[PDB]
């Protein structure tokens, strides 16, 4: 169909993300953990046979679609484990600094939406 012609890219590098990612507190009541991170991006990375965990970087639309194939195989906790990660990293990574994963998952629907 068409193309985004100039859009360069997110916020930050995976890397910056990530760092900024753990501060982001979590579930029950303990942060993010760099892994917990690499975690979900491995599960899906896998689950497509992508490389991104690989990748130095990558931008989001590049791997947003593919999550919903995963959040729906996840099933037990696995599964809100997974998105409520995304919602954060997605989120966080997207230069939405925010105090909690949850606290992010409308972030989350705009950049579905958006590069879905």
């Amino acid at each position: 169909a068409m193309a985004d012609i100039g859009s360069m890219g997110d916020p930050l590098t995976w890397s910056k993300a990530l760092k900024k990612l753990e501060k982001v507190t979590v579930q029950g009541s303990q942060k993010l953990t760099t892994g917990n991170c690499n975690w979900a991006l491995s599960l899906v990375d896998l689950f497509h046979d992508t490389n991104f965990v690989k990748e130095k970087d990558w931008q989001l639309r590049d791997v947003i679609p593919l999550l919903e194939d995963v959040t729906q195989t996840l099933s037990g906790q696995e599964r809100e484990a997974f998105e409520r990660t995304w919602w954060a990293i997605s989120a966080v990574k997207m230069g939405l600094q925010i105090n909690n994963v949850v606290d992010g998952k409308a972030s989350f629907q705009l950049l579905r939406a958006k590069y879905e």
